[PDB]
């Protein structure tokens, strides 16, 4: 049930695409493979540690969501954390690690951004044949920036501990979650799952 409902956030929460399909694929549903927690000692403490004092800047709540991540650098992730400095500026909200709630908007990562050029095997970003991996991060949020359109940070601003991208009408189809810490996430499960052509 742990597992299943895991699958369920990942089905349920897929979206149509404005782009229609060119960087995550064409589909409604995947088909999930395996979904595994990562029990990763280390990168739990370091989590926690940073929870509890966002917590306590934050009138006693960490503000945690559980929210996708997708990436070329999943098992780099996993072994290793989440690392700002592997990122920079860009995106709408600068140089932040970022997180969807819709699983079909993180899978537009999974290959790189835009999709890069899909999969190693076929250089496709609409592959069916091959196993993709999305994670399922448990994300500490506390005082979250509330941004409509771009606004290309180094840094949380000013009070706060992340930001958060609402949707809009020349902006954002689907919201965005950017923190700007890495010990502000935790990789807590690793699905293997390939999308599946529709119907
Ligand atoms: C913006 N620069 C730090 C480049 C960059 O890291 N892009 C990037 C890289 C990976 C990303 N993965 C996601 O799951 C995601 C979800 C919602 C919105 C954006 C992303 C996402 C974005
Ligand atoms: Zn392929």
């Amino acid at each position: 049930k742990e597992f299943q409902s895991v699958e369920e956030e990942m089905q349920s929460t897929v979206r149509e695409h404005r782009d229609g399909g060119h960087a995550g694929g064409i589909f409604n549903r995947y088909n999930i493979l395996k979904i595994q927690k990562v029990c990763n000692k280390k990168l739990w403490e370091r989590y926690t540690h940073r929870r509890k004092e966002v917590s306590e800047e934050n009138h006693n709540h960490a503000n945690e969501r559980m929210l996708f991540h997708g990436s070329p650098f999943v098992n780099a992730i996993i072994h290793k954390g989440f690392d700002e400095r592997h990122a920079y500026i860009g995106g709408m909200f600068g140089a932040g690690i970022y997180f969807a709630e819709n699983s079909s908007k993180s899978n537009q990562y999974v290959y790189g951004i835009g999709g890069g050029t899909g999969c190693p095997v076929h250089k496709d970003r609409s592959c069916y044949i091959c196993h993709r991996q999305l994670l399922f991060c448990r994300v500490t949020l506390g005082k979250s920036f509330l941004q409509f359109s771009a606004m290309k940070m180094a840094h949380s601003p000013p009070g706060h501990h992340s930001v958060t991208g609402r949707p809009s009408v020349n902006g954002l189809a689907l919201a965005e979650y950017v923190i700007y810490r890495g010990e502000q996430a935790y990789p807590e499960y690793l699905i293997t799952y390939q999308i599946m052509r529709p119907e």
